[PDB]
């Protein structure tokens, strides 16, 4: 069965930190978790591909989804087949906010490119870090940029209000924890 | 006015070299002409990157999908614009064969993902160099390359008026006369 959690936010909004810390919360009450991230979970040279210069906002989310569709098909469903909480540190939202909001290019057809590289898998509940965009810190990622891709995942949260919770990234680190895992006890069992 | 033409086939059935022989006919008859090739033209390290690493169909499509995404915007778009007979040995079809034919991926889906990483930028015509995979130059196995090799003729029987499908196993001067045949109506 398992269990599908994601971390999303702008750069430097404390995913990484997040993650980890609910990863070990998690393995401290004994149960089975797989940590991972995009980019890099699912075809780890994906990463140097994504930092090529120049490239077409659509060159860019390609890469991402080719990782993806890896991604989900070697490490996050086998993980969820053996009944582990899998925890991804950024997943397809990202992508969502950075090439559809954040680039311009069309939400559909970045959807439509995810539904045969997820395998139409989605988290259960996604946790949104919202970071002011001039704390944020690929080419362009300059304030119009992370402003755009800010409110995109405001955007998101707003239109799957079940799925994702919204966490003010600026609180203290052990705040943000115990708010992750108060969404979580009931799920938990 | 540009003039995108694409060279399609297994690996050994010709394709480099009649891109080569067609690339000096149009520069004999003083015709600004750019050769290029996929995978590789848009990402090299694409190419490189799935030479020593085995993916999944999804994965390896979307990799040649944005090496394709920047090889279209980086290079054919521009050499078109300009005015050249853009030539590209393997495109889009490649994909449909290989990635949809071959090892089974749907092919409304690639379409869909082509559709904006090519900008929708189709050949005016596609030579596709048609032979068995035991006569491609350089049991089991073979059954893969059946399907691409079927692949190609279905996705060519699909649109007449693009494809010109040539007997592979011909000298090469001959197949790069009916190349030419095929092409002098429009230059
Ligand atoms: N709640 C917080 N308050 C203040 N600083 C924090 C908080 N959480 C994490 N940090 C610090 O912010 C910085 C970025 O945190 P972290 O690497 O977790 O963010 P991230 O979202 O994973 O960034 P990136 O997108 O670059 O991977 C680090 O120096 C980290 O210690
Ligand atoms: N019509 C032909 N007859 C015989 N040999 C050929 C012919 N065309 C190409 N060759 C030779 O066959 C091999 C494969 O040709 P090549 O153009 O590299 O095909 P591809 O690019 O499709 O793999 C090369 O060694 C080439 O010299
Ligand atoms: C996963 C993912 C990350 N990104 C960006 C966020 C970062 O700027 C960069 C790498 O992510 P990381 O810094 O969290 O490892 O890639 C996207 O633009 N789209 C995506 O789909
Ligand atoms: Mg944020
Ligand atoms: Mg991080
Ligand atoms: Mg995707
Ligand atoms: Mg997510
Ligand atoms: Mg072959
Ligand atoms: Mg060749
Ligand atoms: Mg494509």
């Amino acid at each position: 069965p398992g269990l599908f959690l994601t971390l999303e936010g702008l750069d430097g909004s404390g995913k990484t930190t997040q993650a980890r810390r609910l990863a070990a919360f998690l393995e401290a009450q004994g149960r089975p978790v797989l940590l991972t991230r995009e980019p890099g979970g699912g075809l780890p040279e994906v990463r140097s591909l994504l930092l090529t210069q120049e490239l077409s906002p659509e060159a860019e989310y390609l890469l991402f989804s080719a990782d993806r569709a890896e991604h989900v098909r070697k490490v996050i469903l086998p993980g969820l087949a053996a009944g582990k909480v899998v925890i991804s540190d950024r997943y397809l939202d990202s992508s969502l906010a950075y090439q559809g909001y954040g680039r311009g290019l069309p939400l559909p057809w970045l959807r439509e490119v995810a539904r045969e590289a997820t395998r139409g898998l989605k988290p259960r509940l996604t946790f949104l870090l919202d970071l002011p965009p001039e704390a944020a810190l690929l080419e362009g990622l300059g304030l119009e940029f992370f402003r755009r891709v800010r409110e995109g995942y405001l955007a998101l949260a707003r239109a799957e209000p079940g799925r994702f919770v919204v966490l003010d990234a600026t609180l203290p680190e052990e705040e943000i924890a115990r708010a992750i895992q108060a969404h979580l006890r009931p799920l938990l069992p």
